[PDB]
């Protein structure tokens, strides 16, 4: 199986020369947290190197920025590896009660064992002092993400296959771009108002970036996977049902340039101007870059 042409128009924004610093304050930061992997779990995490997917999607932020947006990856792998392969990720009825613990340590209460240590110390050097505006949204996409455990696990018990539609927008919630997207705001310097995040042009664009991010996980990692939803629904082979998903890829990027190019008319149109201005003028800016950050670490 090969990898399919890629349709790349995205110039690279480059890679955070502070890689090798992040990646050295995450795993103390793990040892500090008492976050005691073990040894199938540690040499996934190296394998899966979260450091250069954080030193791809935010190459220009602060290094104190890159650790901590480094350590909410860290944390999320570990999210992932007791959710999707573990003894919660089967029973609906443990995963109820665990990602209930989760959103409700994010929310304030009072952590238990390691994990819920590390979740609420991310939080409050995170959240506090932010505007109700950004932690609005950012608890939103953080809390479904989170949950969208549950609907795996719920789902699977019953027996029921995604539909491609609601797989697309289940794979919204479920990728990491949508947390990275709040995370953004913090290294930019900027705080988008409730009337900018309803603008049509922006929901498209933040959609597109992140549609862009869950098609390419998972073709390059060809269960609840867009490729074999794709096999599946066309009877293909899985090298058709690859260069078929990188013809859909595109469609994506395509999205991209087109919701840009709709952001800018509706800055122009609507009079915005001061910060808010700004703030979206930053995201056409800075998007392209995400995308082509994420595209380089998955498919490299
Ligand atoms: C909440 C904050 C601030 C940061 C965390 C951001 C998130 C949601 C990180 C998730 C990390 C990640 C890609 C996984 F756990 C795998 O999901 P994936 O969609 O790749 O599933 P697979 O298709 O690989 O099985
Ligand atoms: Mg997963």
């Amino acid at each position: 199986i090969t990898l399919p042409a890629f349709h790349m128009p995205f110039q690279s924004a480059g890679c955070h020369p502070g890689l090798a610093e992040t990646r050295e304050a995450a795993w103390e930061w793990a040892a500090a947290e008492g976050l005691d992997l073990s040894v199938p779990a540690r040499r996934k995490m190296i394998r899966t190197r979260p450091e250069l997917w954080i030193s791809l999607i935010f190459p220009q932020a602060t290094q104190a920025h890159l650790d901590l947006f480094c350590q909410w990856l860290f944390w999320a792998f570990l999210v992932d590896d007791e959710f999707d392969d573990g003894p919660a990720g089967r029973d609906p009825l443990m995963c109820e009660r665990a990602i209930a613990r989760l959103v409700d340590v994010f929310d304030g209460a009072a952590p238990n064992g390691p994990m819920e240590r590390a979740l609420a110390g991310l939080r409050d050097r995170t959240c506090r002092g932010r505007s109700p505006q950004w932690n609005r949204q950012f608890r939103r996409d953080t809390a479904a993400w989170l949950w969208t455990y549950y609907a795996e696990a719920v789902e699977r018990a019953a027996g029921q296959v995604p539909s491609r539609a609601e797989f697309a927008k289940h794979r919204r919630d479920s990728v990491a771009m949508q947390p990275f997207l709040c995370l953004h705001e913090i290294t930019a310097g900027i705080d988008l108002p409730d009337s900018a995040r309803s603008l049509p042009a922006y929901i498209a664009l933040r959609n597109a970036v992140t549609d862009h991010s869950g098609l390419c996980n998972d073709i390059c990692s060809f269960e609840h996977n867009a490729v074999r939803l794709i096999q599946r629904d066309r009877g293909s082979t899985l090298q058709e049902a690859v260069d078929e998903a990188g013809i859909q890829l595109a469609r994506i990027a395509e999205r991209v340039q087109r919701a840009e190019r709709e952001l800018i008319e509706e800055i122009e149109a609507a009079g915005i101007d001061g910060p808010t201005r700004t703030a979206l003028e930053r995201c056409v800016r800075d998007y392209r870059g995400l995308v082509r950050g994420d595209f380089d670490y998955h498919a490299r």
